C-alpha cells in the first residue's frame, strides 16, 4: 500500500486563500502562522456574508408579496439532506475513530520500544553487576575466569552504550497521548452536536408537515421562528464545514512535508523519514546498533556457557547464580527479538496510513458530505420560507 | 489490546439451534455439518411461515371489508425503515472492508516472510557455492583459508537447514486470497442488492404518495402489486439476515476454536496458537531458529573480516569475491531483521483482533440493523395494505 492524494484533496487546495485584506498568502499547511488562520477565518466569512445576502433575499421575497408542490419539494429536499448529513456524521466520526486508533497504536508502539530499552539497560547494569559482585569473591583465588568476568562487565558497558543510542520517545508518547484525548474531547462534542441539529431538522419537517394538517396559525410562527434559528445555525455549519475541509486537504497534500518539520527537534530527520517513508532496501538507522548488541549477547552466552562447562565442576559452591545469568541472557535476546520487531518501519508506517486514510479519505469525504447537508438544508428552509406567505392564505 | 464477547454475540449464541426435525443439534460454528446447515436453513423457514402467516393475516383483513393518519404513519416508518437500513447496510460494507483489509494485510506479511526465507536460502545455496568455487582455485596453495572456507560452507549449511525450519505459507496464502476473492464478490453483489432494495422502497413510497395525491385508480393496483413484491423480498432478506447473523454469533463466540480446527494440518499448532494469543511472556517458537541464524551470520562476518585484514594483503589476487560476499552477509543480516520483525506475533495479531471486530462488532451490528429494516418495513407495508380497502374508497 501507498499514499497518493486524491482527486478532492488536490482540488480543494487549489482554492484561492487571501486572508482578511486580500492579499495571495502561502498555501501550505501551517497552523500557529497568523496568515493561516486569517486566510481559514476568511472562508468562514464568505459563508457568513452568503448568509447575510441569503437573509436579505427570504426577507424581501415574504416583503414584495401549486403552493402545496412547493412545501412537498421543500419536505422532500429536507429529508434528503438530513440522509446525506447522517451519512455524512457517520463517515466523519468513522475517520475521527481511525485517527484515535492509529495514534493509540503508534503510543503502545512507542510505549513498547521504550519499555523494552530501558528495562533491558536497568536489569544489565543493576542484576548483572549484583550477580558479578556476589560471584567475584568465589572466583577471586583463580585469576582467570576473572579476566573473563571484566570482559563480561566492559562488554555490558558496550551494550549499555550501545541501547543508550536508541532515541527516546517519551516526549512523543505525551504529544500524542494529549492529541488523542483532545481529539476525543472535540470529535464527541461535535458528534452530538450534529445529531441534534439533525433531530431538530426532522423535528421542523414534522412540525411544517402538521401546520398544514391542524391548519393552526399559531404553529406557524414557532415553525418559522426555529426554521430561522436553524438557517443561521446551517449557514455556520457550512462555514465551519468548508474551513475544516480546505484545512484537512491542504494538510493531506503534505503531510510528509507537515510531519517532517514538525517533529525536527524531538525526533532526528533520519528515523523520521524512515518510519515516514519504510524504504524496502534497507538502511534502517536501528541495523548496527540492533547488530552490536546481537552480536554482544551471543558472545556473552558464549563465555557464560564456558564457564558452565568449565567452571562448575571446580567452584560448584555457588554456580546458581550463573544460572541466574542464563536466565538473563535468555530474557534479554527474547527482548532483542521484540525490540527489533517494534522498531521496524512497517507498523508505524501502516499505522500512519491508516491515519491518513481515516483523514483524507474518510474524513474529508464526511466533511464534504456535511456541508453538502448544510447547503441543501439552507436552501430547503429559505424555499419553505418564501412560500410561507401564500402558505399562510388558507 | 484484547478480544471479549460483546453482549449481543453471546445472546445469539442461545438461540435454539434445532434443525428441521426439531432435534437439539451442537451450536458450535461448524459450516461443514450437515446438521448445522440444517440449523440456519431451519431459522429462514421460521421466517417463511412468518411470511405466510403475514400474508394470510393482511389478504384476510382485505376479505372482512382518520386513513390518511394511518397512510401518514405508514409513510413515516417507511422513511425511518429506509434510512436504517440505509445505515446498516453502509455499517455491514465497512465490516465486511475490515475483513478484506485485515486478510489482505496478512497475506502481504506471509508473503514478505516466504519471499524473504526463499530469497536468503537460494542466495545462500547458489551465490556462496559460486563465490567459494571462484575463490578456490586462488587459495589451493595453502591449505589454511581452506579450512575457513570449508567452515563457513558447513555453516551456511546449517543456515539454510535452520531457514528451511520456519513454516511454508504458500498454501496459506492461497487460502487468503481466494476467501478475499469470494468476499469481495459477495459484497460486492451484497451491497448491490440491498441498495436496489432501498431505492425500490423509497420509488414505492413515492408512488404511494402520488395515488392519494393525484387519485387515480389504476396507479393503485401497480403500487399494491409492487408492495407484496416488496414484502416478500423483505421477508426473504429478514431470514437471511436472521441466519447470517446467528452463524456469525456462533463464529465470533470461539474464533480461536475455530481457526485452530481449520487450520490444523497446514500449520503446527503451536505457532498458531502463538499468533492467535501472542504472549508477551511465551517464548515465540521462531526465537531458537532466529537466534542460530544470527549466530551463524555473525561468525561467518567474523571470518570473512579475518580473511579480509590478513588474505587480501598477503594474496590480493582477488578481493571483489569477498568484497561481494560482504554485500551478500549484510545484505542477510538486513533481510534477518525484516524477517523477525515479519515473524512477531505482534503485526497478525493486530490484523486478526482487525477482522475480529470488523465481522463481531461492525458487521454483527449491521445485519442486526438490516434485520430491523426488514422487520420495520414488513410491518408498514403491512399497515399499508390493510389501510387500503378504506384508502381506495376514494
Ligand atoms: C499512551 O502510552 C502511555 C505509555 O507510555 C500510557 O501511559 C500509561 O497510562 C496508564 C493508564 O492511564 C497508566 O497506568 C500508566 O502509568 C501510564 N504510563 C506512563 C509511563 O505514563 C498512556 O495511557 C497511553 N495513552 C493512550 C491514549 O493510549
Ligand atoms: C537459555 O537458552 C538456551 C537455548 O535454548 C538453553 O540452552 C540449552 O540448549 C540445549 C540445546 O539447544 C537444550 O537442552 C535447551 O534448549 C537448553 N537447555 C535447557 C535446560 O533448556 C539454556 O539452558 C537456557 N538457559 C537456562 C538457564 O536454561
Ligand atoms: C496475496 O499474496 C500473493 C503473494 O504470495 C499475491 O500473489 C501475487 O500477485 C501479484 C499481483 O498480480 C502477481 O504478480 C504475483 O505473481 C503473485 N504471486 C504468486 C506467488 O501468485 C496475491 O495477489 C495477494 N492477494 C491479495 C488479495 O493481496
Ligand atoms: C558491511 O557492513 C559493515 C558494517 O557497517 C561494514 O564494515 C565497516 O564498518 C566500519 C565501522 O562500523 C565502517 O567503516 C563502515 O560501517 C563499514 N565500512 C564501509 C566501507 O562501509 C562493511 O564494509 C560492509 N560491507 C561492505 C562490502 O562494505
Ligand atoms: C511557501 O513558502 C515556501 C518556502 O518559502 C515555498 O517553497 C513555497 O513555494 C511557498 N508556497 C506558496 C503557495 O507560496
Ligand atoms: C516547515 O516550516 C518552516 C516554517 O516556515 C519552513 O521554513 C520549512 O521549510 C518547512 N519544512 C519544509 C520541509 O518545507
Ligand atoms: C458440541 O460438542 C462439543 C464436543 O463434543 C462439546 O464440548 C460442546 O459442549 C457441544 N456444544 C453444545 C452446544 O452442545
Ligand atoms: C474441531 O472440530 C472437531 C470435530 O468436531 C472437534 O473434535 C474439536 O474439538 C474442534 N476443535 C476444538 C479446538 O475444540
Amino acid at each position: 500500500v501507498d499514499y497518493i492524494a486524491p482527486w478532492w484533496v488536490v482540488w480543494l487546495h487549489s482554492v484561492p486563500h487571501v486572508g482578511l485584506r486580500l492579499q495571495p498568502v502561502n498555501s501550505t499547511f501551517s497552523p500557529g502562522d497568523e496568515s493561516y488562520q486569517e486566510s481559514l477565518l476568511f472562508l468562514g466569512l464568505v459563508a457568513a456574508v452568503c448568509l447575510g445576502l441569503n437573509l436579505i433575499f427570504l426577507v424581501a421575497y415574504l416583503v414584495c408579496a401549486c403552493i402545496t408542490w412547493t412545501a412537498v419539494v421543500a419536505g422532500l429536499i429536507c429529508c434528503a439532506a438530513v440522509g446525506v448529513g447522517f451519512y455524512g456524521n457517520s463517515e466523519t466520526n468513522d475517520g475521527a475513530y481511525q485517527l484515535m486508533y492509529s495514534l493509540d497504536d503508534a503510543n503502545h508502539t512507542f510505549s513498547g520500544i521504550d519499555a523494552l530499552v530501558s528495562g533491558t539497560t536497568q536489569k544489565m547494569k543493576v542484576d548483572l553487576e549484583q550477580h558479578l559482585a556476589r560471584l567475584s569473591e568465589i572466583f577471586a583465588a583463580r585469576g582467570d575466569y576473572l579476566q573473563t568476568l571484566k570482559f563480561i562487565q566492559q562488554m555490558a558497558g558496550s551494550v549499555v552504550v550501545q541501547l543508550s543510542g536508541l532515541p527516546v520517545w517519551r516526549e512523543v508518547t505525551m504529544e500524542l497521548t494529549k492529541l488523542s484525548d483532545q481529539t476525543g474531547y472535540v470529535e464527541y462534542y461535535r458528534w452530538l452536536s450534529y445529531l441534534l441539529l439533525f433531530i431538530l431538522d426532522l423535528v421542523i419537517c414534522l412540525i411544517a408537515c402538521l401546520g398544514l394538517a391542524k391548519r393552526s396559525k399559531c404553529l406557524l410562527a414557532s415553525m418559522l421562528c426555529c426554521g430561522a434559528l436553524s438557517l443561521l445555525l446551517s449557514w455556520a455549519s457550512l462555514a465551519a464545514d468548508g474551513s475544516a475541509a480546505v484545512a484537512t486537504s491542504d494538510f493531506c497534500v503534505a503531510p510528509d512535508t507537515f510531519i517532517l518539520n514538525v517533529t525536527e527537534g524531538q525526533i532526528s530527520t533520519e528515523v523520521t523519514r524512515y518510519y515516514l517513508y519504510c524504504s524496502q532496501s534497507g538502511s534502517s538507522p536501528f541495523q548496527q546498533t540492533l547488530t552490536t548488541f546481537q552480536r554482544a549477547l551471543t558472545t556473552m552466552q558464549i563465555q557464560v556457557a564456558g564457564l558452565l562447562q568449565f567452571a562448575v565442576p571446580l567452584f560448584s559452591t555457588a554456580e546458581e547464580d550463573l544460572l541466574a545469568i542464563q536466565l538473563l541472557l535468555n530474557s534479554s535476546e527474547s527482548s532483542l527479538h521484540q525490540l527489533t520487531a517494534m522498531v521496524d518501519c512497517r507498523g508505524l508506517h501502516k499505522d500512519y496510513l491508516d491515519a491518513l486514510a481515516g483523514i483524507c479519505y474518510d474524513g474529508l469525504q464526511g466533511l464534504l458530505y456535511l456541508g453538502l447537508f448544510s447547503f441543501l438544508a439552507a436552501l430547503a428552509f429559505s424555499t419553505m420560507i418564501c412560500a410561507g406567505p401564500r402558505a399562510w392564505k388558507h
